[PDB]
């Protein structure tokens, strides 16, 4: 019992771009752009579509860089979210209603205003590797459990 998701990483060279969410799922944390996987749509269109939708950002070719399920107890389903990066991209970053998006030099990654298992896999993306994760969650804040391994294969 699992729901597909994306989430995608604008990662250039000596930077990183991430969008502060303003409300519902998340929202006071810095993330990348993602959500639920449509009906007959692609898990990388998917990708593709929320990119531009949370960012303002056309990205062509997305790279899948991880899998990570999470847990949360206490609600039935599972959030399968399927990771990409990119490192070129159109338009400029727009800040709307949902997210407000900034660009982070690599040193200066804001991981306590983050979700807490980004500080475990982001330096995985950071030197280019590959990953599968899952995280048990207690509410919001606390990780009971996880496991977090690099792959060959996404
Ligand atoms: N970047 C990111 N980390 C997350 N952790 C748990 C749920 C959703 C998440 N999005």
């Amino acid at each position: 019992a699992s729901r597909l998701y994306t989430l995608v990483l604008v990662l250039q060279p000596q930077r990183v771009l991430l969008g502060m969410k303003k409300r519902g799922a998340g929202a006071g944390r810095w993330n990348g752009f993602g959500g639920k996987v449509q009906e007959g749509e692609t898990i990388e269109d998917g990708a593709r579509r929320e990119l531009q939708e949370e960012s303002g950002l056309t990205v062509d070719a997305l790279h899948k860089v991880g899998q990570i399920v999470f847990e949360f107890v206490g609600e039935p389903e599972l959030m399968d979210v399927h990771v990409f990066c990119t490192d070129s991209i159109q338009g400029t970053p727009v800040e709307s209603d949902e997210m407000r998006p900034c660009w982070f030099q690599l040193d200066q990654i804001p991981f306590k205003d983050m979700w807490p298992d980004d500080s475990y896999w982001f330096p995985l993306l950071l030197q280019k590797k590959k990953f599968h994760g899952y995280f048990k969650f207690q509410g919001q804040d606390t990780i009971l459990d996880y496991t977090l391994r690099e792959v060959d294969t996404v």
